């Protein structure tokens, strides 16, 4: 589940998100990074609205439909500060919260931003509950992109302990201005591909800080983020995303402006390259259909319309296969024979109960 | 958009809802009413929550997902009544807001109801900003069910003003208990068929209280009332809903049970005589799913898939035509006719805008 | 008990109200609309004031003496919103609130307006747990008056349910701008005066408007609207008011000016056409007694004081006598055929409890 | 005006007050010390109300009346202390605010007395803006009174500077146990009468507490404290009270009980030796006539018809005489003949200017 | 600055700090590690105080003083969880206040633990704004002993931005029971002793629950988890600390107890092995110094008398020398070094702005 936030020279942040959902799911299934407030946020500076902030999540699908933890976090941070405004969200509405209170753990990830004026100031953080999570992070006059892991303390039991990072900065605030924080998602203990995800945020980043050094708006900014994330064969979002229970590939991905506060999401989107271009696509045509162009226009088209919709407007298609990946296919074939070594046991426990209700009420 | 909240002798609540989406929708376009918390809520009581709070919305189509109508209602509701500690969230939060911007008003429906105890006080108010909007409410020792329309008062410019109604009761604390409040949704001033909304009002209530006399769940009670709702060929819910651009059915349900805080929801569902059941269903599999049933069960599906599950399990199906109607048909025809007459104006001043171009810039 | 409240052009708001008390009340005995914050209250925008607001009171004399409805009401106003702010004072301070604890309901009815500016927003909002309440309603560039009743649900027991409409408009802020909202009181369900009330209320906003429209203060404005009221004898409220344990007219009248914060109200004032004019007349006196004119004026009168400081200033005043009508007085001997027949079974119980001590602690 | 404060061995609350008013008012003129919310207050231990706290006030007239000094300080007094949540009421809330803006100062005086258990702690303090103000207190362990003036530090401006006192104690958790805080009202700088202040609030209080000792109400203990203080021809309050225009006497009493939250009050009561006590009896009444006693039973009765009541029952009246005494009457002389000498200087300036008028627009 | 805090079985908490002072700095120069609420907190379970906390702090030298960032924290705490109501203290109310507004930077480290229970929930945090810092953390049931360093990501300015850390666990709530946080203090990039910091951690650690799982005090806990860390000769604090202008050593340390809220400090203490233990002894004696033990015994002592106290009582005293090192007499040398060359500049100018004034002023 990769994902993204930035703000611009004016101080206009932005959120996207990006997800191929859970290993073995049900045809057309819609998990988070799809709905309003579970998947990303951004809101601009107003009224009782003092900071102008963005949030992205991942992590567990259910996890975050729990909570909506994308708004919580984004209405939490009215508090005087930054880095003390997200785990209330994360320990007093997740950890310790009654909405994930059936669950074996409170699995999850999530990036924040903030920005304010005196000249503006940006604060960066990202907080999880599970073994490891990575970011990257670069600014306009900077110069070169960061990038590094977030793992927790040496044994530390994820899902009960929750390891949290951050900083702050400030961009001169003429023309020549953008910060970007990127994600590449939680996960287990497998060291091996841990360069390759360092490496994709690394570009990420350079992308976006190049349509904001470009003068582009934040939501296509995020969206270049977005789409060199989803390019890479190793993120469980676009290209090389996971297996349904019928070996098919299907996407859920969401956008959000805060400038504007226009909304743009899609889910079980299957074959296309970019999930994110339609999500955007769908936030860019709210802003022209309004005024005198039809009719109300829509925001979250999902799976056969999302497919129509794209190609009809023309976003470039790729059959369930490119799509698909060695690594991909492979994780699918050791992943459905756990529910063969399961479905076989389950039918078991079935035939079990009904003989003894069989030798009792049936044999006499 | 049809729906209903309950409560039972224990206090427990359930929130549901169902709807057809916007007359000529694009294929696969889910909107609200199947949104996790901007379709319907319900919350049991605990230690932050003192109320036992639920909530069922509709709208224009998009409006109420806009800033989340349902659980921005419930969480103003642990305000210290029941009647102020609604509009905070459909005025401030809805009417002028930034939320809602630059639309022509902010059209939007809501009913709520809460539970607490010393011997039981049950509140049961509805909100809105249409012409017009019908509800009916019975308890268990009420015996006799209660319907009528609350419209806007006279020449008062809908969009606008908002027009409030509510009441209190008290359930004596034994198994004889149980409160259920419907609605039949908001509309224009095309007042020919009052009668019929009441009428399915009125048998929908009776259905719950049947369910919750006889001992049923929470959830189970609001399912049997959005059955008959979705069943009445004048809702825009179920049987005789709204026609997309390919004139297709495509329905939007979900349903929360307060004690567990269990969602269940779809979207984009054709083919399905009670889009609700299958909401259903899969907020009740979600319960024997976390224990050592497989792994993470599914609690949002969609379209094509959604009928799937549906029918691997055993939820009646149809053609995408029973579901049609005399009155939905004749409806489709009209207003695609508008579309002809408006598609053909539209593309007309792309020619005069690229006729313009053509006798200064491209001539010479 | 008939009331009303007002703002003008520049968003300066004003309430009053009018009422002839209980009807067989004890000689010289005033209820509310009369006392400080239990009849009206008006409020102008200020520091930690951020709304202008007004609001009258009914109903129960006894109930709106116990909370200080009209300033609680006034200062919950400062929660976000309109709707959002009253019933927390009609549920949390006055049905489930302790200051009625010991009663068999919280019989009552409310009005409030609120304002702000950017071009002012007004919002008008009418509660009460009585089986019925009558209102209406006018604008300076509206045109034509507006009136109805606000009924409980079929058959919602009154006392425990209490139901609210309400709206929101904007009046142009130059010169041609005003808006009035006033009640005829609340009651049983006694159906036959129904046509009479909606009426006198259409009159009274017109005179109303007609001053605002003349360029006239609030409180002048809230008076002229006050004085078509209290002149129909259906309404108990200066003319064909209740008759005393005396068969005699006492009436109780208040007004507030919320720009300057000055009140002014009379009680049990006997033998004056319009209780209202006297309040009035004592509100402006308190403007020009400070400037160099004696000593502290005054502003609470009643009944032998109210009288001669009338008269005294040019008050046209009335024999007790075109102040009673037909139905009052015929009203008056059925009322008093109540106590005969309740005075003469309380001395019953007084002679059977003193011989049972008679038989015992006398005889022997 | 004086007044007083009690609570009893099981920490129940009461709070009375009289007033003779402004030295020369206009007839049946009723000010503070009558008024519900501004004259005293007495609330008892609940959910939202965590301390049982009472108040009586006193002021240069109206003053106390425009902000309810005693509610708003009783609903400031739930924050988390005794000593600051009082000025709030009385510095933003009075001298300081909109309340009192265009006034030669805020002059005005006040008690208070709060009551919480883990065995029961008793706060008292008393507050004001006058040149002086005299106090005194006793307990039931206590044995011996304690009196003594609270005025302004030396050469601080009165009306600007407000000078606050008080203390805390323990009572024995047993049927021994209660605490008496009485006030013998504000002046001016006339030193030569400090002693007779002193020995009336002594003996008011023992009497007071011999009550309590004797186990009677909270109420009948104010009633038997603020009697002992009208029958001293020194207060201006029962006996020894001001004398109006018509050199007559019109007194003004209130009194509040926590336990039950009810209330009783008179206004412009001429006639009748000690006011409190038809105050008393109006609230001693309201607890009888809940009990099928005919119908809702009065709280607040005014001068012609306060007297009816007084006598039919059985209150001592008096000739409006024995009232005045040596001091009042030669007060009104004085007082009189400051209003000849001031009519005939403000009826010279209309003559005045009714001659530049005169020799200028009239003549030609 | 190193430093610790603990809970036990029963949930008590207590936190400890022991510092050296900046390198060279003045004879008897107190800084933090040693003030009451600037240097280390522990505040027991009570009525406002919902969670039992605990806090030691580091930095610069003065700038934790600034803002008492240990109380400052612990009243912030008090907010609904762990990870959000620290940072609030170190950015609002530390980075970006005024607090701090004219310094290059706001250099500081912090370490927080917090109890509760429904079986007792403990959660561990440590943040700062410094380039590294070092921490150890252990429980009885977890059995073996965790250490790492807690370094700014790569390229983050360190003084700007800041990065949090932590987790959340549970104890069996019976006599096997209690966890230790420690510290190793603040540094700059100079990672070649790095291995040292970690060892001294992890034995630190080990001794404190030893303590623990013997059943001592949590007030004893933390003394011999710092006398483990100050008898290290790395860190600034009791062996191997800094030297002062005069090449001797000065140290700072005190000690917190949460149950009984007693406090014990020293200052500027020249020539003790273990400075937390005269700390700890201070506290220890004020627990028997109350039951008629003389009268008000002391907390806080410095110097020349610490020293006093100290071997009047018994704790082992040295030459102040010992308490040097190979490493801090170099350093010292190194440091005296910089001042020579520094002084013999900054009295250049001095001569030079009296030669211009001695070629314009003083010469003509």
């Amino acid at each position: 589940t990769v994902g993204a936030v930035v703000v611009d020279h004016e101080g206009n942040v932005a959120a996207a998100v990006s997800s191929g959902g859970l290993a073995l799911k049900h045809p057309g299934r819609v998990g988070q990074a799809a709905l309003y407030g579970c998947g990303c946020w951004a809101e601009n500076t107003g009224a009782h609205n003092p900071y102008s902030t963005a949030v992205s999540t991942s992590g567990c699908g259910e996890h975050l439909v729990r909570t909506i933890l994308a708004r919580e976090c984004s209405h939490a941070l009215q508090a005087e500060d930054a880095h003390q405004a997200l785990l209330e969200t994360m320990q007093n509405k997740f950890i310790s919260s009654p909405f994930l209170a059936s669950e074996d753990g409170v699995l999850g990830g999530v990036i924040v931003l903030r920005s304010c004026r005196c000249t503006l100031l940006v604060e960066f953080l990202w907080s999880h509950t599970t073994e490891s999570m990575c970011v990257g992070y670069m600014s306009a006059q900077d110069g070169k992109a960061k990038t590094h892991i977030s793992r927790l303390p040496p044994g530390a039991v994820a899902g009960q302990s929750v390891a949290i990072e951050g900083g702050v900065c400030r961009l001169e605030g003429s023309g020549s201005g953008g910060f970007v924080l990127v994600h590449a998602g939680a996960g287990y203990h497998s060291e091996s591909k841990a360069k390759e995800y360092k490496h994709v945020c690394k570009r990420a980043c350079q992308k976006a800080i190049e349509k904001l050094q470009a003068g582009a708006l934040a939501t296509d900014a995020v969206t270049a983020a977005l789409v060199e994330l989803e390019d890479s064969p190793f993120t469980n979002a676009g290209m090389g995303s996971n297996l349904n229970l019928l070996g098919e590939i299907e996407c859920d991905a969401s956008i959000m402006d805060g400038k504007s506060l226009n909304f743009g999401a899609v889910g079980a989107l299957s074959g296309i390259k970019n999930p994110v271009s339609v999500a955007n696509r769908l936030l860019c045509e709210g802003q022209k259909g309004k005024l005198s162009a039809g009719r109300i226009p829509p925001c979250f088209l999902v799976g056969e319309g999302a497919y129509r919709w794209a190609v009809d407007h023309g976003i470039p298609s790729c059959p369930p296969n490119i799509m698909t990946t060695r690594f991909s296919l492979a994780a699918f074939k050791r992943n459905k024979r756990k529910l063969e070594l399961a479905e076989r046991v389950d039918t078991d426990f079935m035939q079990l109960k009904k003989r003894r209700q069989s030798s009792e009420k049936e044999n006499d």
